């Protein structure tokens, strides 16, 4: 394997448990802020909206792609700027995006062993910092 | 041999299950976000909020009643057992009633006027069953 | 029968996804051409089975379980369901096989006493979907 | 991509119709090779397996990420090589991966307007070439 085996394994494990991770994460946010995450009937492209499960899955895939790519900042990639821009135009609140990704972190890291969690936590942090304040 | 109208209405509701359940759940959620949670929740969990699975359960139930011609006033054995199931789940009565009201509006909006008039009683039957004592 | 039945129905309902995945995959391994991936318009005439058909039938068997309806008399609902699928042009052999797969998947999760209680309700629906 | 807004909109549109695209794509493959795509979920980590819906959604997100990033080769990104490697170890055939991505292409492009399809097609081609060694 050219690419890191650790990374490939972490990515396959996150991919395999996508549903479990997204349920745990969304439910965790919902318990605390029920008004920020709707159960269905929101179009991803709808301006000025609450979170939906699709945002949770988007971000999970994104963090996995970064993990595989070794991209964890400090330089924000072109892709990551375009994502921020996409969400910018969607009008999805910054505090809520940050909180969704924090919930995915806790959900994802709980499934990993300690060495893998330590390796993976920075990639969540990268994406949380990226999706923050205004720009 | 059995009502073609009813079979057609049931097919149409079954086909648009996702669309109906999204609309219905979102409708309830906009008004009472704390009563309907995202994603999968253990259906058997006592003292819980609603999940999408409850919306789909009830839709299938109303469809089965429609197919069976069962719209009260006498409550079937099945329907009493369903109420009982939910009774033990500790799911609030007002919230169950409201979930089924939202499915009604969502389902009837897809039907033409004659079919809506035919189908509305089956929702009312279930809404009344799930409001007990 | 009442509390046992309610509990079995709750348990089947709770494990709907797990049951439907197991059942569909079981059919698919043996007859891949009879069950397609993802969502298909339910009303589309002359189609393959989809996961939604598996979930429909599971809910149906659960309703029968709750109602105590296991034949020999076929309920009007059950005849109308057969009719619905009849017009959809889903093959009879494939429907029967889908329900057999749900049986095996559902019964494997139950303890032996509950499996014995529940098996007849699957058999009822399989016989019903066969004319 | 004419404007950066066009790209953002195409990415939003692909994301929004993920389910519709993945159903169409998987069904398209399935009609031709039913033994290569199983229904409703397989353990993603299982060695020597058939395709599942999760593979279709993975690749769609990947093509969207490339679209947003402006990455359409010819040079393969590190991430893209790692993805190929991931699948390599999963024992999923090269011909089947290529075919899945071709199906997503046709499914995704059919939902776009013709101008947007012309813009988007290169990103699919990039990923198809990448998944071929
Ligand atoms: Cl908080
Ligand atoms: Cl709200
Ligand atoms: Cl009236
Ligand atoms: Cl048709
Ligand atoms: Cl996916
Ligand atoms: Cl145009």
């Amino acid at each position: 394997m050219k690419t890191s085996e650790q990374r490939v394994n972490i990515a396959t494990l996150l991919t395999e448990n996508k549903k479990k991770i997204v349920d745990k994460a969304s439910q965790d946010l919902w318990r605390r802020h029920p008004d920020l995450i709707a159960p269905g009937g929101i179009a991803f492209s709808q301006r000025d909206r609450a979170l939906c499960l699709r945002d949770f899955g988007w971000f999970l895939h994104l963090i996995t792609f970064c993990l595989l790519a070794g991209d964890k900042g400090p330089i924000e990639s072109i892709g990551l700027i375009s994502i921020r821009e996409m969400y910018n135009s969607l009008g999805v609140p910054v505090p809520a995006m940050m909180e969704s990704i924090r919930c995915l972190k806790e959900a994802s890291l709980s499934l990993l062993d300690e060495e893998d969690a330590n390796e993976t936590a920075p990639y969540f942090d990268y994406i949380i910092k990226a999706m923050s304040h205004h720009h």
